[PDB]
């Protein structure tokens, strides 16, 4: 029920918002250093982390004018644009598979967000 | 409250219990493997993945007399050995951490639990 199977057919999804530290660095472009040009960087980062990666919140378009104008339409697709600017990070697979692709993924994108570390 | 916040200084806690596989392997001594002589093998295996790792439920001390008799006086200590047979993983850790440790255990737990893969 709250165990883990290993044996089970369905697959486990582990799902992550971190927080895009803006605080820390108030000046720092982190939508463009993540997406790149033409959104290569995340492309990349997708295909060799395994997982689902998306910028979303206030400023995930940087377009203060479409974002308001998404917003204001109400479709829920948008609704992410009022929360805080973040990182979301989703996988699948068996638990083994999951955790790892998890651990990939949120160490390459700690990469990103902690941009002065080392 | 939700997202995790890279900056924060609460450490993350991952915990998973791994049901073992009785079903799929009737007569394999899982108990034994996985602790080892002396329960060095358990040892070993957390200061190698850098997590707390556990087994309990019905058959986690192999001797059916110690369990009934612990279960039977009622101490919380030992509510566990009611549960099905599993492994407990435990980790801690800012979030890259975290999951990298969970994505270890868990990776080194399976080649306990699905011992005839490859
Ligand atoms: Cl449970
Ligand atoms: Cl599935
Ligand atoms: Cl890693
Ligand atoms: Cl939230
Ligand atoms: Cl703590
Ligand atoms: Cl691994
Ligand atoms: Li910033
Ligand atoms: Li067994």
């Amino acid at each position: 029920e709250n165990y883990l199977d290993l044996f089970s057919h369905k697959n486990m999804k582990l799902k992550e918002r971190v927080l895009i530290p803006v605080k820390q660095y108030p000046k720092f472009n982190f939508v463009g250093k993540i997406l790149g040009p033409q959104g290569n960087t995340i492309k990349r980062l997708q295909e060799e982390t395994g997982a689902k990666i998306s910028v979303l919140g206030k400023g995930s378009m940087r377009d203060k004018a479409k974002e308001e104008e998404l917003r204001k339409g109400g479709d829920p697709k948008y609704a992410h644009l009022n929360m805080d600017l973040h990182v979301f990070i989703e996988v699948f697979g068996p638990p083994c598979e999951a955790y790892a692709l998890m651990a990939h993924a949120m160490c390459e994108v700690k990469k990103f967000l902690v941009p002065d570390m080392m």
